[PDB]
């Protein structure tokens, strides 16, 4: 046996209110049609819901019956809203017709109320009480003086016009400004808050006020203008709730009043605090200095009131503005009351005995603080005659390191350690042809900082390839290196003769998977473009130049300034998803005016001239056929592909840069930087080689996603680079050729197993950065072997790839919410 | 004499209303000031106000004269709500107590009542009928019938509810949900959508329906359901009113009221047909089906019905339905009815004789329709004692097909489609194969490799200035370009090149190079003083203490570390040029956080030491010559430095005007001093065509740059007039010089003599003054700023002239960067207008938006206010955008704006500023005026950054602007200035504009901002009344 009764055997009670003009009803049909799902038995009284609009067919439809009334509150529950009376109609006390050891569900206010608990505990009864609940988190579901509350509001706002004779809110005609009005709410709890809102959802401008920290905060969140009184008191007694305040800030706060006084029409007071009676906040004096036609409303005239002016029932008006006074506001809404105190009351009911038929409820004298018990503990006002009022205590819980001087140090450092850079670099130059390329220099690096900057997420990988496409003009260090007749008869034109094969492909292939990466943007509603036009500069560009070759005009400087600035374009156009198309095309231009221009730069031997043909034909050839049997999903694949090679041409441009100009060393004036440059530009390429072949095998499922950690893993790279530096020191102006040569392999090796090294720990989802690294490395490379050559559009070409490079690293780095350093070293 | 009796003579009765349960008074406290302001004297019944909440207090105070009832109707003009009735207080007519041949003001109803248009064609009188005013485009302002059809609407509304039982908002309690409740209306004319507004603004929801097709938008507009029938009949008749149905449209119609009457809550029935009873469109058994406790208003009780259940004048609860039958609903709001009813009479009076003082108001019998003939002969039902109360026809009746509402930014759509993307695809790829042409010829004009190189710094400057000017704060425009001219005092370096001699100058050719640095001298002082002083005035008062003196860190480091390696023997200075050159691009690229801006001017002091202390080592003089160098810049310095502390800030277009003369003086006195000492080379080199035809342009672009600059301070300053001078024929003589200036090196070319050559350089120089001082002072004295921009680009150019010209290497780049600069300004300021260059410079007639003729014309009147409800209206708002113009800071009238804001901003509202690009005389001004007035720069926005919080805003003060505010930039197509980016200044809730008187400034005859509803005028000089609203703030603040 259950501790408990099955539901079958109870039956609940709802009653009429004999009590003057009341009109809600206890329980709404959705409350009646709920416990008879749980298992109870409805018992109605005939004239109940007719007040309450409510006919008695929706209660014999919804499980009920309609039956008298000496017999409906002696029923097992007895649910009223108000606490029972003397019956005038009957001759007898309500309590003299209920059961022994019944059930009662009402408002109590036991305090108030000493007869009323004797006459109780002679019938020997249990009596809850809807208004002793504690205001806890988790019964705010059932709490009938919050609904009550926010219904008298609701219906304070609403009776307020109706009796006010202007509107709330004001509009330009095209026939006069109307002003709106313009209402003030004392206190801030359940009903000044929705107040306040039914007022500024209907047209006003609300100036609300409380003496609470919090409630002004939910003022400013309903769009009201919180008042703030000068004297800085507190607001707060025994939790959140309000204490009797001193005089002084009475006398404050009725100050502040009497200037607010003069300019509102509409005073809904609601202050009251618990225990005592409603302060007052109104002299007559301060209230009649309202205009003429102004409606004040207060909600507090049961315990008192808030005016000395309040007549609790009637609507006199007191010297031409109108006091709405009731003390019965919600039972003005007994169709709306009497649903949202049903809905109190079934929360109730299912929450008390939570399930299937007992109802049972321990009534325990230990709970601490939202536990269930506290509830049950604070509701139950009478058990079985024996009043337990007095509810006992809860336990547990009743609930910048810099310095900004140090800013414009590290500024005005950084400065003038670049200005001694320029010094310093000024001081060791060989002749006027250096100071002239690192101006163009320079300046080639700004114009490919502020270059990119306005790239597209769906266009990172689609412009990289260009620049691959744009680093495969290491090329020209083979085709200014090559020589002798149609086959190559020195070391050093072999060594140019495969760097210009090998750089081939990159410019070919870099261009069709530009081109196939464009075809995938292509939806099929797009307007016929017309590419052809395109065609219109190239052959006035490249074909137009051929007639200055055939007129004896020596053009290549100005050749290298149009390149260069075509290369540009191509790279700005290829950044804003409308010109991608211009860009390619640009790049492809400047490539071609490019080589045209290096190629015309010898007038070289009709072999030679074959020669040079046959070997970029054949690398072209073979970059094509690469690069279009391929599919669509291995073209970000293929880049680093196609730029493995690319540092590699640059490495054998700069040992065959050692091999020609070893014999003119021992009279030279140039003879230092020819060497260290290339010795940087040998690190540079093989880093480059090394690092894009195992972005490719990372990419390509040969490794695994995961950086393969290893012991050494910053000493290892700390060696690598100690070794790779003291590698230009073997070389203090030798006159041996062979540690030269020795010290080019140490350094293309140690570069080797550099770029294996830091791109092996990586992982596959930052490698698309790392593409964009190692082709930001090329472009130095590039600048190298452009001071090697002396040739402006390497130099050019190098650091626009390279600075444009890096910028779009950081700008990928900045998709995401990572940095670099944490990204590549292994934070 | 004129044709009437005034105002003085001519008196006003309102009498108390007398019929049964009427609360209103046709004239309100608020109405008879005006009607006192205009002239009448007014005399009030003694209880006319105390029914609608007016006390006589405010009616004597007013300026009425309170008297009995006698003789307030015997008065020679009776002004009353409804027809007059029998009295009955008295047996007798109140037209017989009317006085002889007097005039009437109320509704009348005459075509419901001739027999009181018989006894008023007894006495003689003449009648406005109040309900028989047309309704007419030009007669918003007085409509009572609309008026008292929206208090009705509303009242209806907030009358439904307290009788109600439940929510109309429904909201999520914790207790539980509530549903909203369901509102019908039927008939939407104005008091159904004022039903329709005020339960869509209480959170209802609302499905009213209309047999007319525009009522339904305006339904679907406030947010209704518009509902529809599956019948198809034309609701309109004659008009916009409606018309009788058919009757199985009727039957349908019943139908889906009955199908939907099962289910909402509240009912409003407006529905109305003129000429007859209103329709019942409800059967009382198709009533009863609703709930239990449901409000059912009919706002048609007078005329008929629209229920067959309804009481005439009271509530009963048919089998638990109310039924609020109330026949007179604005009668319930005597105040507000009062109020809009004075308004309309007001309106009314004001509007029928716009005279000053004669009251004439003839009534005439031809008219147009809509003109105020119109009006008067469909308003007047009694003329003198006969009835003229059927009207005429409107002739000249317009409506054909009324439909037009061309918007402006519709229209360059439209010319969009005109763009088939074969031709933007072809004038895209001509451009580039132009460029390349480009390169290829000058590719072949290379004499050497020189040159060569030149070009191609020249072309990687150019890109570098180009993306650096666009990275400028917009708020710093006006120190931009004080330190380009400042970076532009660089031909000091084209001076001491050419420099020799001793102590004194020995040639000609040294004593024109010793001018060129001291007149260049001036420049660099000048410009870092001004530039310091206005970066200064951007510092807030509550900033971090500025550490700028460790920035003379890198500079003793750079430049002295120069001269040790000078003292130590090596050759620097083609790389002291770039250091010097990088500093330039800083400069630039460091002002445009405004947070670095002393930084980018500090990088530009160690770039022009560094170049000057470079040039001069590479120049190793004696130290004659080197004290001669050191004289005159110290002396140009001494100049500049002491008249760049002297004046204001607002006489800074000047001053920079003033800068770009002598930079355009400088080339000049560089140029002819090379063609003088190159000459022994000429016959023995292989360049000399090409150090001839470079020292041919620069004399060309200082030569236009000289004197058009002095033209552009001259108008300025004011020395010469605001208005342009236009010759006859001026194209063919500007094109004329420009035919002699381009055949003046045909001459100059195939013949070496060297007389006749340095006449060519006179010719050129004197022809390009007089190009210049022609299309100066053509140009206005609005446009003005624009030579002031476009200027400073060509003082770039000369001095990459003279970069090509000296072989140096700094030059070329300061040059590219600075005419890439004047650029990049002038561009922004011919876009933030929408005209051209060329609609600029040659004068063309207005912007390029301009279609063809006849600009629209304005309707309605505006309002003016005080200080007082200035005061009061500033107090009541919480968020003020403040848009001012020239005329601020013409007047001197920031210095107590800024001191309002710092007030108004104490009390917590949220105050800010809105800057037109091109409000002031020069890009940018009026950030540094406002930041000198102590405005902190967080709350100065620009055109675009403020453009989308206009409609979220309280209150905008506009100052001293009109074109940057008018609103026909994008509504009119033929306006002088459409499809201009204004300030959408109209799209707030109250305007206040400030001005002297309403006129015009530069164009646009009439601002049809000042005549919308929500706008007053504030007239009256920005001095006095600044600092006033400055005194009354703080008098009543305090
Ligand atoms: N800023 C530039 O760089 C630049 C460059 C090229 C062209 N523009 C021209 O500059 C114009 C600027 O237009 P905007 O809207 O700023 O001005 P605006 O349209 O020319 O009108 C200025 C207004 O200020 C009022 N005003 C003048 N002095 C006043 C004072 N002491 N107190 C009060 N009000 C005073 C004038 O009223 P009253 O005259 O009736 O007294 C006038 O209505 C542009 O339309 C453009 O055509 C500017
Ligand atoms: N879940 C929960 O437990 C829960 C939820 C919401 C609110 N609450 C509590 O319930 C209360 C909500 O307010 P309520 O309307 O139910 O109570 P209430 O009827 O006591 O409200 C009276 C209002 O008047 C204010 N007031 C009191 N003395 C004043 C004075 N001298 N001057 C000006 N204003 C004065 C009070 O601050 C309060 O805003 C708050 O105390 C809040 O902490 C609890
Ligand atoms: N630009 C203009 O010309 C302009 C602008 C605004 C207003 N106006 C005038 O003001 C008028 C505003 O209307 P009002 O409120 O003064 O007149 P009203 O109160 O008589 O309107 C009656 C309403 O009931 C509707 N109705 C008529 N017969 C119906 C039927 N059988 N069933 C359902 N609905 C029916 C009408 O369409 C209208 O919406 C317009 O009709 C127009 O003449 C004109």
């Amino acid at each position: 046996v259950k501790p408990g009764i099955p539901y079958k055997q109870l039956t609940v009670g709802v009653p009429k209110e004999i009590f003057q003009n009341e009109k809600r009803v206890a329980l709404s049909p959705a409350g009646v049609q709920a416990l008879v799902k749980q298992g109870f038995n409805v018992v109605v009284e005939s004239g109940a819901g007719e007040a309450s609009k409510f006919s008695d067919d929706h209660y014999r439809a919804a499980g009920a019956q309609i039956q008298g009334a000496k017999e409906v509150l002696a029923s097992d529950l007895v649910v009223k809203v108000r606490a029972p009376m003397l019956n005038p109609t009957l001759g007898i006390h309500e309590a003299d017709l209920l059961k022994t050891s019944g059930t009662l569900i009402s408002f109590i206010y036991p305090a108030q109320n000493p007869d009323l608990l004797n006459k109780l505990s002679k019938r020997n009864t249990t009596v809850l009480a809807m208004d002793q609940v504690p205001r806890v988190t988790i019964a705010q579901g059932y709490d009938a003086l919050s609904s009550m509350a926010n219904i008298a509001g609701y219906k304070a706002v609403v009776l307020a016009a109706n009796h006010f004779g202007r509107f709330f809110t004001g509009q330009i005609t095209a026939a006069g400004k109307v002003p709106p009005a313009k209402i003030l709410i004392v206190g801030g709890g359940v009903a000044g808050l929705a107040s306040a809102g039914a007022a500024k959802s209907m047209g006003a401008i609300v100036r609300g006020f409380d003496t609470r920290a919090a409630a002004l905060e939910q003022f400013k969140s309903l769009g009201a203008e919180p008042l703030e009184v000068d004297l800085k008191e507190s607001g707060e007694g025994q939790g959140g709730y309000a204490k009797e305040m001193s005089k002084e800030f009475i006398e404050a706060e009725m100050k502040l009043f009497a200037q607010q006084c003069k300019e509102v029409d509409i005073l809904i007071s609601t202050a009251l605090i618990p225990g005592k009676k409603a302060p007052i906040l109104f002299n007559k004096e301060m209230i009649e200095s309202m205009k003429e036609g102004s409606v004040v409303v207060d909600l507090a005239a049961e315990a008192g009131g808030n005016f000395e002016t309040t007549k609790p029932g009637e609507l006199y008006v007191h010297k031409g503005i109108t006091h709405i006074g009731y003390t019965d506001l919600p039972s003005r809404m007994a169709t709306q009351a009497s649903t949202l105190y049903s809905n109190n009351i079934t929360k109730l009911l299912k929450a008390i005995s939570p399930d299937k038929d007992n109802f049972y409820f321990e009534v325990k004298d230990d709970f601490d603080f939202g536990t269930m018990g506290h509830v049950i503990r604070g509701t139950v006002v009478m058990k079985d005659g024996q009043v337990i009022f007095p509810a006992p205590t809860p336990k547990n819980i009743p609930q910048a390191t810099i310095t900004p001087f140090r800013k414009t140090m590290t500024s005005a450092s950084v400065y003038t350690a670049g200005l001694t850079g320029i010094l310093g670099l000024g001081i060791a130059a060989p002749n006027l042809a250096f100071s002239q390329m690192v101006t163009t220099f320079g300046l080639a690096g700004i114009v490919g900082y502020h270059t990119v900057w306005g790239v597209t997420p769906a266009l990172h990988s689609p412009l990289m390839s260009v620049t691959n496409a744009i680093s495969g003009l290491t090329a020209v260090g083979g085709l200014v290196l090559m020589g002798g007749h149609l086959y190559p008869s020195t070391t050093s034109q072999g060594l140019a003769a495969l760097a210009t094969f090998i750089s081939s492909v990159n410019i070919a292939g870099g261009f069709l998977v530009t081109q196939r990466m464009l075809d995938m943007f292509k939806r099929p509603t797009d307007p016929p473009e017309y590419n052809y036009l395109y065609l219109l500069p190239a052959g006035t560009f490249v074909g137009g130049y051929l007639a200055s070759l055939y007129s004896g005009y020596n053009i290549e400087q100005i050749m290298y300034l149009g390149s260069g600035l075509c290369c540009v374009g191509a790279l700005a156009g290829l950044s804003t998803q409308g010109t991608a198309r211009l860009g390619n095309a640009l790049g492809m231009i400047g490539v071609a005016g490019g080589l045209a221009a290096t190629l015309g730069g010898l007038k070289p031997c009709p072999e030679l001239l074959a020669q040079m043909s046959g070997a970029m034909a054949l690398g072209g050839t073979i970059g094509l056929t690469i690069a279009k049997r391929i599919q669509i999903s291995d073209l970000p694949q293929l880049v680093a592909a196609f730029h493995s090679l690319v540092g590699l041409a640059a490495v054998l441009t700069c040992i065959a840069e050692y091999i020609i100009e070893y014999p003119h060393f021992a009279t030279d004036a140039a003879a230092n930087l020819t060497k260290i440059v290339a010795y940087l530009g040998t690190y540079i390429g093989g880093v480059t080689f090394s690092g894009s072949l195992v972005a490719y095998g990372k990419l390509q499922g040969i490794l695994k996603s995961a950086p393969l950690l290893l012991p050494g893993r910053h000493l290892l790279n700390a060696g690598l680079l100690a070794a790779s530096v003291g590698g230009i020191i073997p070389f203090m102006m030798d006159p041996s050729f062979t540690t030269g040569i020795t010290c080019l392999g140490s350094v293309s090796a140690l570069s080797a197993v550099m770029g294996v090294t830091l791109t092996a720990a990586i992982g596959g989802a930052d490698m698309p950065v790392v593409i964009t690294v190692l082709n930001s490395y090329s472009g130095w490379a590039l600048c190298a072997e452009g001071f090697l050559l002396n040739n402006n559009l390497l130099t050019i070409v190098g650091a626009l790839i390279g600075s444009s490079g890096a910028i779009l690293s950081y700008i990928m780095c900045v998709a995401m919410n990572r940095s670099l350093a944490n990204v590549i070293l292994g934070g």
